């Protein structure tokens, strides 16, 4: 949380005007002479453009910078125009190349009209009466059939789910969500003590319908599932996979919230990924942990971290490590695209809920990942009561998201 | 527009036909409208629908499906807000119930033609035989959004050839705080990029 600090604390202030940048200046009494302000364009994580200009803004004052003429290409894409203040010197707090502020803008979006190439091959389906299968090339993939999910896919010979892919509303409560609601006091207007005491946590799945269908080039399946808690049901979950000759599999979703029943902390997918690597790429908002109502220090570019960075080891564990606003992230030979937030450790959340210190997790078999169409906000005012603002709570009841699992 | 795709496949016990349009201006992506209607054996049809926008377009007023039908019938009946017309950034004075008017109350006479006559939070909207259903904002008038655009009186519309109906995931907010100045708040503002609705269209 430092960071959303540092910069919503920061001296200088950007307001972008066509090519032209508006800087203002919170000092009082000092003049800009240690500040550089580094500029830099970039489609999708990929550089067009870098720039520097040295600041001369008086305390108060506002100063004025003409981008040259910028670049433009026909790729598709997002344009992003992004800068950072420079201490070029070392202060005494300061180490020489400090950077004390930055903003981002997102220029242009070009989006992407082409469609794929026509499948030279196509996905095979074997109708088991416990499963479907799938097949294409080395890909397959396993849907069972009594549960919905899709228990097992497999890369060659190699195995690459632990645990299914499913349905997540929860999330191991953070220190707000939890406030001061205690075992013997329990807090009933407590996040958790709400989601807790509606069976949000022990919701149990159930089949409503699961199908298969080819298409003439690809195979589709269907599936819905309701939880519930003493007949009542909670969350709808309804699915279409696509398999297509591309051996790339499009997940669409779509979920209906029961208007009363306390807001999901969370609407998204997991699974434990058979798999562990080194470090994780992702095309979002980062570096850092992050969140809805807390991501204006973040932006949005190619990140490329270690698994370990990945995880926050927050003394009493709870959720984290969130990512937002993810339009692409590849583990592995995993690789997923749309729009969402993430997370992914070596820890299932229940391992997280259930450990009260950090010293006492422990790594699990594979790689826990958590895929959010969305994800609530995380409050802060005050941690004895709730302190989430309504625009970051899911209130729609009507929810919808779409992926694409390929591999490389 | 610009047809990307359009494909009929068949299902177990659906038809499903599948397209994508372009909209541009000048090589310009406007928009992109994704769609699969799936025919049953109940005779219904269920439309979805998946638009990008893109970010650097001024934020439509609206994103949604019209057309005119022939049918032209004296009620309309909907379980949504009202009954009267209500925006999104004004629709508190309404109530969700099962309204039924006559068509001329489905249009409101402002002297200065402009759309209107909206209802918001509908869920289930009859009109002849067909009924539709799902979350939409609608309006039916006998009279086009591009005739109100083009006549400067409300005395000078003339109905068209049978009821034209706008049937929208989404719209913008209306403003107001003044009329000489951009008076829409961010929150009313369709600026999200993806929009995704679903329709459910049948007959009695």
């Amino acid at each position: 949380a430092l960071t959303e600090a540092k910069h919503q604390q920061q001296f200088f202030q950007f307001r972008l005007s066509g090519q032209t940048i508006e800087v203002t200046s919170e000092y009082l009494f000092r003049h800009s002479d240690n500040e550089l302000l580094h500029w830099m364009v970039a489609l999708d994580g990929k550089p067009l453009a870098s720039g520097e200009v040295p600041l001369d803004v008086a305390p108060q004052g506002k100063q004025l910078i003409e981008l040259p003429e910028l670049p433009q290409p026909e790729s598709a894409g997002q344009l992003w125009l992004t800068v950072r203040v420079v201490q070029p010197n070392a202060t005494a707090w300061s180490e020489a190349g400090h950077i004390s502020a930055w903003q981002q803008w997102r220029l242009a979006e070009n989006l992407s009209v082409t469609l794929p190439a026509a499948s030279h091959a196509i996905p095979h389906l074997t109708t088991s009466e416990m499963d479907f299968c799938i097949e294409l090339g080395n890909k397959r993939w396993q849907f069972n059939r009594q549960s919905g999910f899709l228990s097992q896919m497999w890369i060659g010979d190699k195995k690459q789910l632990l645990t299914p892919l499913r349905d997540q509303f929860t999330r191991a409560p953070l220190d707000n969500d939890i406030g001061v609601s205690e075992a013997t006091r329990i807090d009933p207007n407590a996040w958790v003590e709400r989601w807790k005491a509606a069976g949000h946590y022990q919701a149990e799945a159930a089949l409503l319908q699961c199908t298969a269908d080819t298409l003439a080039d690809a195979v589709l399946i269907t599936t819905a599932h309701a939880w519930q808690h003493q007949g009542k049901t909670l969350f709808i979950s309804r699915k279409t996979y696509r398999i297509d000759g591309s051996g790339q599999m499009a997940i669409t979703v779509d979920v209906e919230v029961a208007s009363d029943t306390p807001h999901p902390a969370r609407i998204g997918l997991n699974c434990q990924l058979a798999q562990v690597a080194e470090r994780v790429n992702w095309l979002g908002l980062g570096p850092q942990e992050n969140y809805p109502d807390r991501l204006t220090a973040a932006c949005f570019d190619r990140w490329d971290l270690p698994l370990s960075d990945m995880y926050t080891p927050y003394v009493f564990p709870s959720e984290n490590g969130l990512r937002c606003g993810t339009r692409e992230l590849n583990y592995g030979p995993h690789q997923w695209r749309g729009d969402f937030q993430f997370n992914i450790s070596r820890y299932s959340q229940q391992q997280l809920m259930e450990t009260s210190h950090r010293h006492l997790l422990h790594a699990e078999e594979g790689t826990w990942l958590n895929i959010d169409g969305f994800h609530m906000g995380i409050g802060g005012d005050d941690s004895w009561s709730p302190s989430v603002s309504a625009e970051f709570q899911l209130s729609a009841g009507r929810y919808h998201y779409q992926l694409v699992w390929c591999q490389k």
